[PDB]
């Protein structure tokens, strides 16, 4: 039982600009709640604005720290913050591995 | 006839870079351009997780004969001794990793 | 000047579902207008629903007859119709392609 | 020990079928799977502008030994001589194109 999924305060909306694979950014607002489902919206920046949402419910690791979105997508459940990772739950390396962080909103 | 960079440039070769990657490290990317408009195209999603694509097919300009655009959707402005990628709207990358998009030719 | 830009009523909403590389369908809306603005709306069809929006400008080809959007998808406009076409302004062959017909609603 | 598809199947193997498309005829897919969790996998798009893709890669199976992700995000389920693709959801595929979605075992 002492799991990231019972120490933190993990229910929130988290925010970042994620990197685009072919445009400026993705704006990224991922909410979560206690009832373990989700909202994603993701803003792929540029000068028409395009606009992804999945609402759904997301599952946890067995270690109650890591979960995986309906799309698909896996993040690091932190302290006021995910980390998204790659396809396969690892954690993204490189110059760029900060840009990955979603922060909680106001922080 | 067109005074374009299609009819300026030198530009079949060899481009290379490493792009952004929406859930990795980075995309070592290497990218070829043949002068009857096909291409082949190398892409190394680097990481814990490594994976190669090797994509081959081809690409069509448009009317300005400035952008091409591969057979995987993907448009770049061919400029001097390099390849910019665009966005989906065929418009150039700003922001924090604008510079990130460029591939220069090989050995430059 | 004779072009289906101007034989046609095309300011519309149209619609179907497309084919999906990795979901049931994807049920579109492409609303035009006759100031070459449009809206996109794609349903990834499954249990979560996903939903992409995309609103910006459109651009015509030089003969008045296909349209490329501002998330790069080019289209046929046709009578009562949309035919969406492959990458290069193609149409799209095979068993299949009948599903790439997004028909003006009420149709 | 685990009874699962991952211990009963002789699945490593070579896979073939022909997905669906989001903006072309078809795609031509063979995807052969090792038994060290590597695959590759070519995919030829089809219709008037073809292009070839080949990936190379490790892919991951889910906790039930029944699921198995691709390094470029795909999953499908494991089955008795073909797999099936699933959504990003990692659900079975419905509707009309629902049977579009198998790759059979080479020679079946």
């Amino acid at each position: 039982g002492d799991t990231s999924q019972n120490a933190l305060d993990w229910p929130g909306v988290y925010e970042g600009v994620l990197p685009c694979a072919s445009c400026e950014g993705i704006q990224t607002t991922l909410t979560l709640q206690a009832d373990n489902s989700f909202e994603l919206k993701s803003i792929y920046l540029g000068k028409d604005e395009s606009i992804f949402k999945v609402a759904g419910k997301f599952d946890w690791d067995s270690n109650g720290s890591k979960i995986t979105l309906s799309d698909g997508s896996k993040y690091l459940v932190g302290e006021n913050q995910l980390l998204m990772l790659d396809t396969e739950g690892n954690r993204i390396t490189g110059g760029l591995a900060e840009h990955y962080i979603l922060k909680k909103k106001g922080m």
